[PDB]
């Protein structure tokens, strides 16, 4: 079509994105702070990590939604569950990152058809970095599934630490 | 007793979570504008209290667990789009200004129910939102007062917010 | 006269009627909930406490009728729903606590009114709310000490209360 | 959707309660006057009826915790007191007819929301409260007919419905 | 057409006979590694269900042959092995509502071929699922909530199921 | 090696297993046929030896755990419909021989493999398949010598094989 449905187009899959982020994000901080709360510190700690990767995922899917002329969203697409229990967890968060994967490669396909090579490298990196955040869930749900309450043995009384402080404004 | 306390306060920790839920994707929203329009330091300054008060959230959040609640993942009120600059820091101010005036009164809820670590909490992070709301009125102060050569000032500005988020990437 | 000591009497039978229909409601509510949550002992014992709330509420009702008054079909205050187990026993030793000091209350208007046999029943009915209130003292203790020690233990416990209600059909 | 089935289900589940907690009071009420005019035989069997009604209220507040619902607290329209006992077996009949009119409505509803179980729970009280017309009418007809001949035999027969409630002290 | 009624029916007993032979299997492979465990409560109600799934085959079957078909002899699905406890608790009540919705949709096809007898059948036995399904939940539930504290409990219980099989020799 | 030993034996195990899933499936496939001919002592003893089988399989499944295998839920071959009465006595003899042949040779292995406690369980379990041997021999011997003649005897016989199975509900 012509520029201006060329950029709707984009605009209207980058806002489904984004707004899967946003779930993403609360769906995340939901379970590190149960994870925080059970004190498995290495388990909470990348999974907060994993969360801030989906605030810059809907940053950068909003800047690219100003920069085609549209509004960046502001609704998270689904609800979030709540009182997972561990074993759960992963294995939601692996089917979770797989579905992303899936969706983000059919919005990259509509990028390609609208002819937005900016906006479909976007999708292009964003879905490898989604491809590690899988890996990882698939491998702790992997040692849950085998190696039970001795494999969690270790992670208990491990820092969480994700670092220094959020550099913010006071 | 101790747990009808402790519901009263999560109850209330609760609702100031939603009220930073809120304030979250607000403040992001008119940093994406202000980047779009350019002015960089305003830009900046925004997201830097946004992540303020994504701390605020989670620290509400690891209170309310510690007193066996769950954390709400829904924000208060809906977010306005579309702002122009001056009505962004009007409104932002008289948000910060709301804010102070219910976590005040949540503050002393938690003072009723007997619960010093969360009123020591409401403390502190009121203190911050006080900053916040200084902030936002001096903005816009200068926009009311100087226009223009205000803005033309801040036109082109860096809005870097420093390193890069440590993710798990 | 006569006619006015029973008035008067008849009035805080009346109220304190009302206060077991709230009880009644109250419990069970708890009850439904300690069932499905398949706590078997305490789901049982709490329907068996709320069966003595309906004995009381109907002794207040015959003593009413022999007093030429009509008992009282509206309970006394609103029933809460959804309380957690820690919340359900502090609660109900708080509503025993303020039960037994109405009763005190309304057994002094019925010795300054002259009535003897009124006194008595509450009386009788007091010692009864002192079995309940030191019963949810107890369970409440052992939450609180012992948490979910205590309860794995009443998981899947029987929730019978006996033979069922020997009814019309 | 399997959500909307529930609560569709649940809603006519919880007007039935309402509907029972309405019944348990007015035939209780009935029954302490009855009581009170030494009608013995009258007397119990309505209270045993009245606890007929409580175990089909209890029966719909499990089936509603099964379903994910809170069972309702509340009564269904106003209690009639000071019944005079041809007006007692009269309205009581109206009731029970009314009631199977409903229940046969809320019936229908759980098949049409495709819930088996609820269904068969609403087909075997109704079951029950057409034993409840029957005895209704028949004792109204008795008394119309027959009036105080009728009473008579009646007057100071025995009012016990056994062996007492098994309670908690 | 007098046959093809039968027809019909005998396709949706024969896909519930099916459905009843995989529980059977799927059951007792969980109850053989519930034993293996020494779980003795856990593993006897579980053997205990199976058996009410072998009767719901075995109901089935004699439908069937009624009304001139051949009972199935193959189970619908597969089982699944190595199921951790709380994995067992939550497929089976899985299992169970679906099971539940799916012989709700039999019982139908029985109403529309005008077949009483069978529908009636599938109502009886939807009442057993529900019983199932609701002990899934209570199990699920406490090991959910409780963990291995709960498990402490069952641990080395008698796992009897009673008497040994009347069987032939 | 220890591990070695033991896989030798789950699999003539599993391999037992499977036969046995199979009789059952089988006899009770002719149970269902001889009642609906309404030939009641044969229908009830096809069923008993049938529970003998599902006991056979229960064990196998047993020992299979003890060794730390996983218990199949395949059934050997196929089962054969439609059987007419003297084809059903025929097969199940033949049927009962095979399987005593193979268990032998499955209790070689237990030997050769060092496994006495599993050899002593397929000696005794070859002691019931004789027993049923015999019985499918002696109904065979009758219907070939004796024909209608010993069918009209059996008809509308009992068929009971006791009070029912004690399942969960
Ligand atoms: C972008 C963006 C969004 C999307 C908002 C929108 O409406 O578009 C966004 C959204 C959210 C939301 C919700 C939450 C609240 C989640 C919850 O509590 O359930 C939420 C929560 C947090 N974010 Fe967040 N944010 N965010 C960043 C960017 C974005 N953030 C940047 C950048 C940093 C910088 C990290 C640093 O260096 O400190 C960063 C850090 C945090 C921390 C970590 C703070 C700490 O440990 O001190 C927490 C907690
Ligand atoms: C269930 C249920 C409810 C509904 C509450 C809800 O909110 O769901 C419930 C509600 C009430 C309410 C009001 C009253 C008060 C009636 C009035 O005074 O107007 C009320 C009254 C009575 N109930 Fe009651 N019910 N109910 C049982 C179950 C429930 N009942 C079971 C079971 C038994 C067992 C029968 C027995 O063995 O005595 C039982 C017995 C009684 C007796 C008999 C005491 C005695 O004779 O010693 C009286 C009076
Ligand atoms: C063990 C075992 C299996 C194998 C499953 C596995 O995968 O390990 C086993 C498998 C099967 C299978 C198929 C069927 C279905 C037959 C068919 O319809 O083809 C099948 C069918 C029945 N079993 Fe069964 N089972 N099962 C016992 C043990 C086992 N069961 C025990 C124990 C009892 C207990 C009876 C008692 O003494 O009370 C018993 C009884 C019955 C009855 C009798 C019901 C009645 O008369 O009420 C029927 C029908
Ligand atoms: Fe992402
Ligand atoms: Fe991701
Ligand atoms: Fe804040
Ligand atoms: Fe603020
Ligand atoms: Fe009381
Ligand atoms: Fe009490
Ligand atoms: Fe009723
Ligand atoms: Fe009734
Ligand atoms: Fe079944
Ligand atoms: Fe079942
Ligand atoms: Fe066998
Ligand atoms: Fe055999």
């Amino acid at each position: 079509g012509n520029r201006e449905d060329r950029k709707a187009k984009v605009i209207e899959v980058l806002n489904k994105a984004r707004a899967m982020e946003l779930h993403a994000i609360h769906q995340y901080m939901n379970q590190h702070y149960s994870l925080d709360d059970m004190d498995y510190g290495e388990l909470a700690a990348n999974m907060k990590l994993i969360a801030i990767d989906e605030m810059r995922h809907a940053e950068n899917f909003a800047e690219r939604i100003k920069e085609l002329g549209g509004e960046p969203t502001t609704q998270k697409e689904g609800k979030v569950v709540t009182g997972q229990a561990v074993p759960v967890i992963y294995e939601s968060d692996a089917d979770q990152e797989d579905a992303t994967i899936e969706a983000y490669s059919q919005f990259l396909k509509v990028c390609k058809e609208q002819g937005d090579i900016v906006t479909a490298r976007l999708f292009e990196r964003i879905i490898e970095e989604e491809q590690a955040h899988l890996t990882y869930y698939e491998n702790i749900g992997s040692h849950i599934k085998n190696l039970g309450d001795t494999y969690l043995a270790k992670i208990a009384g491990t820092p969480s630490s994700t670092g220094t402080a959020s550099k913010g404004f006071v």
